């Protein structure tokens, strides 16, 4: 995967978060002698300080998709890391990462951390995304130049969560934040046409954003 080297930072910087539970291996797409040219793996993975953290890497033969959110432990006022690392094809990639903060309309910033003011296709700026949410648009080859800035998010966001140690577990701090997401968001359909209706939701609703 062209994805390897952030995966392996996000895990090098949280050691603590093993695999739990693999929610699902699924096989879509279109169909040849080998099976289903789409594959999903949907982890689910704890450790300390955290409710979850919650993988999916969908991979075709023009695309390669790896969404994943750090919830953290509830009681600090901490916001999620979140990230869509986007390949659509040969020539196309889009990278969003970002601290995700579980209250609605909360302006969450990192100071000394790239802004972004701009606006984008789906979401709302400010709104469970921070003044500096992360997005670039670059090719397949180029994703890697901007590793050491994913690093520098997530050096600060271990030292929040290391600072803080919260260990509280309730789950209903991100109903709200959960809802957004399934609200505005282009998977859905983009599921459902590969894997199939009842997949999809069961994706969205039950893996994705559970928590609503
Ligand atoms: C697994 C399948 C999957 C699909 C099909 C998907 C599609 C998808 N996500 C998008 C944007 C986006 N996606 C995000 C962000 C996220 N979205 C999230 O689910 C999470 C957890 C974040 C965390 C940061 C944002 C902010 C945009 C808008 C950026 C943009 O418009 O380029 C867009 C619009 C891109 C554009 O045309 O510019 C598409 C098509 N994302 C996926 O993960």
């Amino acid at each position: 995967t062209i994805w390897q080297n952030y995966i392996d930072a996000l895990f090098e910087t949280f050691p603590q978060l093993e695999i739990s539970e693999v929610w699902a291996k699924w096989d879509g797409g279109n169909v040849t002698k080998d099976g289903g040219d789409a594959k999903l793996t949907a982890n689910i993975r704890t450790g300390e300080h955290f409710l979850k953290a919650r993988e999916a890497h969908i991979v075709d033969p023009n695309s390669d998709i790896y969404n994943t959110i750090l919830y953290p432990k509830t009681g600090a006022d901490l916001p999620c890391f979140g990230m869509d690392l986007m390949k659509f094809s040969d020539k196309k990639v889009i990278i969003v990462f970002d601290f995700q903060h579980p209250r609605e309309k909360y302006l969450f910033s990192v100071d000394g951390l790239p802004e972004d003011d701009g606006k984008y296709r789906f979401f709302e700026m400010g709104n469970h995304f921070s003044k500096n949410i992360f997005v670039r648009y670059c090719k397949p080859d180029e994703v890697d130049q901007y590793l050491d800035t994913f690093k520098l998010y997530l050096t600060k966001y271990k030292e929040m969560i290391d600072n803080n140690k919260p260990v509280g577990e309730d789950t209903t701090v991100y109903s709200d934040f959960d809802t957004y997401m399934t609200e505005l968001n282009p998977v859905r359909g983009y599921m459902k046409n590969k894997f199939g209706e009842g997949r999809s939701e069961a994706f969205v609703n039950d893996f994705l954003f559970s928590y609503k």
